[PDB]
């Protein structure tokens, strides 16, 4: 039984589509006008190819809550549905996600956590289509590449913590925050959705995520921007 | 309503096949035979891996074309059919045709670009297989994030257009003209088509478009791999 | 017709799921412990991103096996199914897996080849799907691809087959045994299959590739993974 007040949750993806993909063009903005906090336009006169994955990786979430919004506003399962198949629209995003964090600390493995993240999702599209009692196997599947993942990225990203200077630090740990608090808050919804316990409705979902998205891509895209400006502006602006 | 001479439809895809995947063969052919005009087998004695995504687009094309033909061939919907989804089989080329492009002249921001060409026809994807007056939402969207790199492509072009030797600015010309002439009629054509305006028809979409892939891979491959061996015999083959 | 033992083919899947994923976690134990057989850890503190290739390829087709276990468990076509779509499982895995091997003895055209695979298996994944005579001209299309790539592999393979010291040359002839020996299997079971001849059913058309699975990705995982040891232990090791 899916009946839920689309004019309300297209009117959600329209908002966080218009914050989300202007957030984007932000942090493209903002990366394209000078290394550091100031106006230098870089020793090579572009940014590296991999410093614009924060800024596209908004406009591309910004681009799928336009496609969410279309889909509501129609009024139901739209041929070309970013809704119907729950998670598969994570998977175009989320392992860019981790590989634009993996690159801004210069985390080793980049290779493996960008598969970590790819299959931890696939598992979440299988999980969601799956009316039977195996919709936990795959649960339980993609937690067992979540959770090797997660915990060595702790271990990677406290490597990398103690080298940074205290005001450069302060942006990572916000980072850290949303990385580390709200991405095990996906696995830990579905439990309680429709799909698993049955506390959040259909509806309440897409609207939690809706906030996720928010935060996991456009906020800690800004976080990662304005770390990169803090991190590039102590070591080739200063030297140090 | 979709009733159309499959015989013909099969033929054109069929030629097509042939002639895209045969331009394909003589690009590779061509690119491991000699750095420039001559027949020097490169510092390293290999090309660098990018230069071979020219060759192997109008392959991939050529391909895909071969497959096109069988589903006409077949008369009507095969299961797997890369023209029941219109725009789809565009995915998995056009992001890499402005890759090559932008590996050619070296151009700037080649993750944004890719990333714009390729949300740009998901958009089309979507638009097509839009039974309502959400199909326009779509093409809107994805006109949104062509025409920001069509403009942008435009003016890197001709910042790296005027530092080349005029017999080496030759070739150029002509690669902008076929992308900056022939992209932009894929999204007209798709305006007039049986699913906009409704002039052109169904039958006639896929033969324009199999001519327009003639011109934007194959053709559009070749002045790119002349291009190339003009560009690296002024520098490497004569030390200017 | 497909009424067939699932439980039969769900534990093969589970069995193989266990060991092809196991083999995938020891690859990536063993790469980061030493640069060679000693417990050097490299120059630059870690393994270069591609050696882990090999390991995550293991891991991905463990992680496929886990779903096609579960799908054979649940006594049918699964909504996520990947036994549903033949070869479509294996568009994911091949092309990684030549990828792999054309990284461990630096082969040229590595997008080459890589494309070469990726269009083979889809040529497969079409054929299947096609209820008609045109599943063999898929079929010979793919062939088309495979029968260039695998010639011009083992061309490209004896050029660095000779250049090897005997002791790492040994690893190498195993993993051209399983290269030129098994991946040439798959379109001659694919002839002989229920879609082709007939002489193989489709249960026991299950059974075959869950053992191709675990020779051309876990067993050949590892003789890379102890060809690369080796290759490292006689130049940056012993300095020859
Ligand atoms: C736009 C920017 C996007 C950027 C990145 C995109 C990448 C992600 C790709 C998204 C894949 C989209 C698939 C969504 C399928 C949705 C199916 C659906 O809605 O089904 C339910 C719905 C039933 O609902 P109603 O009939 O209203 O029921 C109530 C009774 N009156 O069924 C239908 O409408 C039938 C669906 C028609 C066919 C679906 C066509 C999907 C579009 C195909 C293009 C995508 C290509 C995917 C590649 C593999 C090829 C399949
Ligand atoms: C070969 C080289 C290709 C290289 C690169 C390929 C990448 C692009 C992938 C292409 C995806 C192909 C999807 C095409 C689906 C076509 C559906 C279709 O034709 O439906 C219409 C047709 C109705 O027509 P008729 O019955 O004739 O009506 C008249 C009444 N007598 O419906 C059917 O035939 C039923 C379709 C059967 C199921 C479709 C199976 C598609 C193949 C699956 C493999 C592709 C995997 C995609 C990945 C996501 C998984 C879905
Ligand atoms: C988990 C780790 C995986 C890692 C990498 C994954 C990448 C590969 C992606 C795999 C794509 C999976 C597609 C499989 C589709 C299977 C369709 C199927 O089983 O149909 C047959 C079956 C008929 O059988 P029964 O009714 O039992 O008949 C007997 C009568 N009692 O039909 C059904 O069950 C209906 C199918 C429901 C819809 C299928 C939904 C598929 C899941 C969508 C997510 C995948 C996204 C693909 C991207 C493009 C968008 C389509
Ligand atoms: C079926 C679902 C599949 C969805 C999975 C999504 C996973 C996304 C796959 C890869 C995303 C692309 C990012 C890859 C890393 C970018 C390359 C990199 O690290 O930089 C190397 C280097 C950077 O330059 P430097 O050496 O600093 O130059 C200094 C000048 N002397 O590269 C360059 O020179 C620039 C060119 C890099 C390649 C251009 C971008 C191509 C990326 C391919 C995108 C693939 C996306 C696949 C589908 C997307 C769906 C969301
Ligand atoms: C769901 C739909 C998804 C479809 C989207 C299609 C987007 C395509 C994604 C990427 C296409 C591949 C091109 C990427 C750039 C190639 C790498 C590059 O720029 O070169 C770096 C460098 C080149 O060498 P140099 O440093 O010059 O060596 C000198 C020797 N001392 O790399 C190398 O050393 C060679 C190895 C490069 C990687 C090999 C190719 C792997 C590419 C992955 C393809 C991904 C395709 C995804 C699906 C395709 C569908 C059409
Ligand atoms: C629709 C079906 C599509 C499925 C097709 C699957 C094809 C898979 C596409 C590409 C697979 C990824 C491998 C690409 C090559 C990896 C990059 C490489 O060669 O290394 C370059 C270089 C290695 O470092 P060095 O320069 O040695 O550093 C020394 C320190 N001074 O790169 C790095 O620095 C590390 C970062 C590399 C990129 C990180 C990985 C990103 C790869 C994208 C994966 C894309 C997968 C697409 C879907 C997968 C489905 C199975
Ligand atoms: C719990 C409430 C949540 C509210 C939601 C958040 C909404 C967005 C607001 C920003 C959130 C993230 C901010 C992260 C912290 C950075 C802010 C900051 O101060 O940055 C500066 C500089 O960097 C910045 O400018 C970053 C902030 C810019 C954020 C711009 C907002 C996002 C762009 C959206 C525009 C388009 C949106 C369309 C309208 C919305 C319609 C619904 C860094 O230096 P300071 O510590 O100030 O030191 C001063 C000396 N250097
Ligand atoms: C409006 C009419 C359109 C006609 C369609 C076009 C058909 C293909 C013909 C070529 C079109 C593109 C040519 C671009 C210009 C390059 C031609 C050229 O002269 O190139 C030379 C050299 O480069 C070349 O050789 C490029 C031309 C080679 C093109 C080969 C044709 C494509 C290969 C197809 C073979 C297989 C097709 C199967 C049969 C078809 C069955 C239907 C560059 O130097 P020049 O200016 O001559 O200076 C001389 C001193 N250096
Ligand atoms: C026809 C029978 C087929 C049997 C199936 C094979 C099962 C797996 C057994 C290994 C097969 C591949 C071995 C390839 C040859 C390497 C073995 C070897 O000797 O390696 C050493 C060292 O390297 C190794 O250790 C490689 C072997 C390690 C293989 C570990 C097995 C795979 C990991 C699976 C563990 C988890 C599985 C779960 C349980 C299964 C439940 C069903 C290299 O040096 P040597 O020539 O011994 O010289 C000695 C002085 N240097
Ligand atoms: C309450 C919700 C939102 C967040 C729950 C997770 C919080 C508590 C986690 C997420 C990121 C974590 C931080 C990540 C990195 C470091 C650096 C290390 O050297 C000290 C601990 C410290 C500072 C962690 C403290 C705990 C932390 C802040
Ligand atoms: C009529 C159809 C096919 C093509 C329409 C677009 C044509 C007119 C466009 C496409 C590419 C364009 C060229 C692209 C680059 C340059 C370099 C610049 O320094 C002068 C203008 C010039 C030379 C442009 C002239 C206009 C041009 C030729
Ligand atoms: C293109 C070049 C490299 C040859 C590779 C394609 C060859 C091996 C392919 C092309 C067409 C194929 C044949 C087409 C149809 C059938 C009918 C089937 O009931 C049995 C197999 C059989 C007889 C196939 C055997 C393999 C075959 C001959
Ligand atoms: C019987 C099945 C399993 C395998 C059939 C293919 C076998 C015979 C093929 C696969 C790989 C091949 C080897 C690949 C590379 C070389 C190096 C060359 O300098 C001499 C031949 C030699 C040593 C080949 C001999 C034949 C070979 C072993
Ligand atoms: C912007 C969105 C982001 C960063 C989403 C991240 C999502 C995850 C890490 C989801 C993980 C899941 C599991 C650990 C197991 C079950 C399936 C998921 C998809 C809910
Ligand atoms: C070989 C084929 C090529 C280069 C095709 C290019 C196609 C485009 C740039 C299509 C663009 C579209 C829009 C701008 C908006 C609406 C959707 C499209 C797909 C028609
Ligand atoms: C682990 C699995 C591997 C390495 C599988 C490899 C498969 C192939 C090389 C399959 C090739 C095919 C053809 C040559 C033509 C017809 C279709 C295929 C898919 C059976
Ligand atoms: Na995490
Ligand atoms: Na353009
Ligand atoms: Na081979």
């Amino acid at each position: 039984i899916n009946d839920m007040d689309y004019p309300l949750l297209g009117s959600i993806c329209a908002v966080c589509c218009v914050f989300v993909a202007g957030s984007g063009i932000w942090m493209l903005y903002r990366l394209d006008l000078g290394m550091g906090y100031s106006c230098k336009p870089y020793k090579s006169g572009r940014a590296p190819e991999v410093n614009s994955l924060s800024g596209i990786i908004c406009l591309l979430c910004g681009t799928m809550y336009a496609a969410k919004s279309f889909d509501f506003f129609d009024g139901g399962g739209t041929p070309f549905s970013l809704n119907w198949y729950w998670y598969l629209d994570y998977v175009f995003t989320c392992p860019l996600l981790i590989l634009d964090f993996a690159f801004t600390l210069d985390l080793p493995h980049k290779i493996r956590y960008f598969f970590a993240v790819f299959l931890t999702l696939w598992c979440g599209v299988a999980a969601f289509v799956t009316p039977s009692a195996y919709r936990f196997a795959y649960y339980a599947l993609g937690c067992c590449w979540f959770t090797p993942f997660a915990l060595s990225l702790m271990r990677h990203v406290k490597e990398r913590y103690l080298v940074y200077p205290p005001k450069c630090q302060r942006w990572l740990f916000w980072a850290c925050v949303i990385f580390f608090g709200f991405w095990p808050m996906f696995p830990i919804l579905f439990i309680f959705s429709w799909l698993g316990t049955g506390h959040i409705s259909q509806q309440a979902f897409y609207i939690i995520h809706a906030f996720l998205d928010l935060t996991c891509k456009s906020i800690f895209g800004i976080l990662m921007t304005v770390f990169r400006l803090e991190l590039e502006e102590h070591t080739e602006v200063q030297g140090l």
